[PDB]
């Protein structure tokens, strides 16, 4: 059971290179079983779930092999399932279904249920699966679609904005005959690069990004070489890192468009920020930041995934800031963890009341949500003393090697096994 | 088109027979699907929805009838489905499926569009049938129920909580393999009396009206005759009727205890209200009503169907009184129309703030919801002149014959043809 | 700081007799400013809160001692203050507002001041008072309310259901001329306590339990005997403590009608109960309980301060279970905590899936919230092996004699103090 | 009765002057009060509620003057108190609050009131005065807020976002002393322009749009001249106006930045957009609109204030495309009557479906809202021969003349005074 062991405090400055969204790279993975010709999908990270896909692409008939890149080679899918254990682990392999039906007219996922009825996060695939011609069929602890040759472009007005319901209608209405429209789309920086993989291939798409999106189905997609967008969320984190440490860095390998509100967010935190084609810097001149006013909400505003780590340096800032969950609802069960550091705060219905102290002080703590944490590694590196972040393997699951990344910033971080 | 012309102002007085609720009618009608033997079904409303239940069930070939009650002998059931036509023009019909494939073994019900994903009503019955062990397939438009001999017993867990999937799933399960338990179960009077139409038959249903229903499958069920119960709303509507003109009506074949919260209301209004066995009385003593404050909510709470007919008992009383609505948004398209008859109000988000006026006038009204209508009319009743309801074929399908009830009361309402 | 040390696992069993509620008490404390002759409050609980109102009425020149009963003398209340000192640890003392300027004409309670503007809690109290008549001053962290003569009866209408502003506008309408009504006001069997005391004093009430209640002002309260309610939630929390442990409990000097959503929930998880007139009876036969679904709500309905202790019930209950919370947000730290004792559950939202286990492991735990702790306490009890509850302080200001109660049960608890 | 009558089809092409807006107007009016010297309001529209601010500011003892400008000198205030009389008819009104106490040391508002405590919108306004230091007097009718000296620099944490009380707050602690934050300000661009207005005067404020504002108190405020920002909501009434006719338009003394989701809409939608620093045009080059979908949100997202216009436009473009009212409801009233213009659409709880139309019919229709209202004026100008648009004050009380400028756009438009 590995744990984080850090020694405060230290500054956070230099460099870091961010790793690839996990969450481009595996709608990205599963759409790869459209093309006809061999693929090359570079900047992938090397996450568990990376890994379970590319078993369950084996799995099918493909042939995957990986290193910095993913060769995804779908010339030869021969079988059509993903079993009970693939797709229990992980929620994205119910993406391998459009895909499966819209090129080769059928495909089957197991059904982990048990649950209650018109909760289903499935059940908005499936619907939009339906909408475009598929036969659906619920049997077996499974879900079928099926079409006899080709699926067919429809109008769909989304209900309740799906960031997974949108890949797969998107993804499957490329080989759809005629057009598709999906109205109330998701608006995510993922879901962007996901269509722009697919434009790659040879789709016809657009208003990527926007409320709208319209695929005009082609007859089959290619291959060729596409680049994973940068990880949004990650970027934030090291961003944060140096402004809670007084810190200067530059991220490398960035995207400053998908992070609009967090930069303008970071500037009212006294923060000196400058951008670049493919890069951001922070600059906190060695001054401690300003308690910041937070409000998160759907993309393009604030994002929720960005919270804990704000929480953070509201925590050790200058001054009262409240951050206000819009969304959510438990999403601060990590500030008691840091209240035993030597925070002030006082979690009030949906929100968190932030009393900037000093200087945190090392301790024990665990948090199961990734963001929390990771907020938690951080606020060990600006600590005094000595601080355990306990089941690590929560964050290992969503950062690339973090620890590493740290260390090359300055930060007095250990990784210790088996206690 | 057929509307209505009333003369303004008269009392509406005396008495006025309830009819049967088309509601709790429409799922009985589809549950005696499952009889092995004859059924008579009492006190069923002459109106569209009916017939239409009628042409469907004889279209799978059930023996049916009708005059005060409908006959039905589903001996020789041969056909399995019910057709677009059908669907189209009553969504109600859905509630042919879960009989059909829990008696037969198979059965399938037309799906037409516009649906939003995720915005499905049908969704629900989908998810209680799947649940109960059957096999699903949503093909050609179809949603088709089958099974491998009898249904499964099972604890569901209701979302949300649905008056139509509710009684898709009890009635299903009276004959399914075992003990089936619905969390979150809808309480609606209608569902009770559906529960107690399945007990009559010899099903064992208990829990109906609270929160929990649960039932243990049997082997068959026999025939018999069943009551269905009074129409709420409509008797809603007859008590204000009088609430608002201060009249004295008896409203016979009541069920007093359906009413609860309405008849708590009424008193709040200054209403003399009293109560028997199967008749409800309301005294205004010549009166004026007293505005009050009414908060929309789940059965046995104020039902939302009672809404449009507060509003007008608001805007002709005596006082400011707020009426809110938390289940049905859009539901204020009778202010308007009541605006334009002379009555002050002001709408607030999902409120309707109510300023009661001494008298109001004649006017060329019109409301599509079912509610509203019939509560423009009871305004031309009370009204100074000549007013006039266009379109009050919406009225026709959930009244029975309207105006031969305001009529016996002193009403001077007269319908109209060609248009 | 006191810690609980539990040695599990101990079967709860036998007889536990029930305390009077704080939460009836106190506003009933403050209610008997109003009595012009001696007061006996009888089967009031010994805790920290009722002896810091005890003081506070001191101050006003009221003559008052105890034991089980409060002996109150306000025939000569003198002081119209409640300073800082005094209110800084207790808000229900905005109580002693309302009384004292319907009996006194003036009055006037410290106001701690940290609220965010818009969600204040005194906010309703101030607009009631206002509705009433008297002159509000918001001045020197003090809230001032003035009357010259009596206060006037009004029609209130209550736009948030206010347990507080709901008692502070029932209590001064009872001396006010004329007639006042309350639209919206909240339900709980402490406030129909609290208005049965107060027409045993002579008052006009009328409604109390129902969302709206009249009162009609007198000119003078005398003086009499009053029983304090059983405490609802503690007979709760007994019940369910046999309920996790196969044992068998009669909970006496409780009130079975103001637990009915409780009751049938401990039903449905194979619960045996029996109810008389002031007693309850719950035998689990030696059986471990039966996962249930729980959505708490506004009283009648579930109670959220039951939430923990059903949450625990779960966790080691047959199945999984759900627990949605509709009233507070944020209401989840407990499962953290029971996590660490061997638990399995997931939080989504607004609930909480859980999975019952069939053992609980000892472990050192905390929670701030009343509840929680307690629940903790309870889950030591039939953990194996050691649990040390932290901060039990929170329990003790809410439980009479938490630790003796469960001893007389079979736990096997002991107070640490001072770690 | 004033009505709009309207001969179409028309097209609206051209050149149009952008007024002022008066959501920014009447909040600088008001600070205009804390101006120890001759201030020039520019760009104030002539608007009803501009003449009774114009009132309640002489009443006051305000030198008051107009044209383009609103000439004020308020150098010497003498009557602290804004009458029932002159408040009656405009909530804005309680903005002479602020001012007045913080200037001053006293200020008094009449207030109307009904019933009902909680809520009310003055509550806000109220409370924030009252954390900076303000001593407020309550009596039913009217709030007194007093100060000995300077009011207190203080943090404010808004519960609720509130317009209102943000620019209340925002303005009182110009002259406070010391710093005062606000946490959850509004972020309308009219908050923005009201801000800077005072920064001209030498206020010192920073954060004006964001959710944190901060304001250092200065000594007093001087005078000078200050530009009034463009009205926002009316230039995006006048590029949907060329955007449904196929015309070209260009929108004089507008500010582009204010508008970034409309402007972005209208290029969804296919319109062909250029901007200057303050020109902004529209051209449709003939061609029908595209349906677009539409999600309402707070600023800066898609304005709700918006929604009618951009209902109409799908009612008449290519296409289906779907209007999702995110925040507010009962926002559709209007579309009925759109409907009996011959529009195609389907009003789905917070949602329009809409089915563009060719061409639209003369007809007799009616609206409240401002917005809904201005939407069939336009809604005549395109469609088929007559229409009549009743009561239309409204459009009157927020659009400066807009028959004028109909006009000149090529509308046949024409005020009358019956049908």
């Amino acid at each position: 059971m590995d744990k984080f062991r850090v020694q405060g405090p230290t500054r956070l400055q230099g460099e870091v290179t961010i790793s690839g969204a996990k969450n481009a790279a595996l709608p990205i993975l599963f759409a790869a079983l459209l093309a006809e010709e061999p693929v090359e999908i570079q900047n992938v990270p090397k996450l568990k779930d990376i890994d379970t896909t590319m078993k369950l692409l084996t799995q099918l008939g493909t042939k995957v092999e990986r290193x910095g890149s993913v060769w995804i080679d779908a010339s030869n899918v021969n079988n059509f399932s993903a079993p009970y254990d693939l797709v229990k682990t992980m929620r994205a392999s119910i993406w391998a279904l459009g895909p499966l039906v819209a090129r080769f007219g059928q495909g089957q996922v197991s059904l982990p249920g048990g649950d209650a009825i018109g909760a289903r996060p499935v059940d908005l695939h499936i619907f939009g699966l339906e909408k475009l011609g598929a036969e659906i069929k619920l049997e077996e602890g499974y879900v079928k679609a099926s079409v006899n040759g080709r699926l067919k472009g429809a109008h769909i007005v989304m209900d309740k904005v799906s960031v997974g319901a949108t890949v797969t209608i998107m993804s499957a209405a490329t080989l759809a005959e005629g057009t598709t429209i999906i109205e109330n789309a998701a608006r995510e920086p993922e879901i962007v690069d996901t269509a722009n993989f697919l434009v790659a291939l040879g789709a016809k798409i657009s208003g990527q990004g926007t409320d709208r999106i319209t695929i005009e189905g082609v007859e089959r997609l290619g291959g060729g070489v596409y680049r994973v967008l940068p990880d949004r969320i990650e970027t934030g984190t090291f961003l944060v890192a140096a402004a809670i440490s007084g810190g200067k860095i530059v991220c490398r390998n960035a995207q400053p468009d998908t992070l609009d509100a967090v930069l303008a967010k970071l500037r009212e935190a006294g923060a000196d920020i400058e951008t670049g084609e493919d890069w951001i810097s922070l600059d906190m001149h060695g001054k401690r930041p300003k308690a910041v006013t937070v409000r998160t909400a759907p993309h393009p505003a604030f994002p929720t995934d960005m919270q804990a780590q704000f929480t953070l340096l509201n925590l050790v800032a200058e001054g009262t800031g409240v951050i206000t969950e819009t969304i959510f609802e438990n999403r601060f069960m990590h500030v008691p963890e840091l209240i035993r550091m030597g925070a002030h705060a006082e979690i009030e219905s949906n929100t968190v009341i932030c009393h900037g102290v000093e200087k945190l002080s090392g301790a024990q703590v665990m948090a199961t949500d990734l963001r929390a944490s990771a907020s938690l590694v951080l606020a060990g590196c600006i600590a005094e003393g000595t601080t355990v972040v306990d089941r690590i393997y929560h964050i290992d699951r969503g950062y690339e090697r973090i620890e590493d990344k740290l260390r090359a910033l300055g930060a007095n971080i250990e990784r210790v096994k088996g206690e």
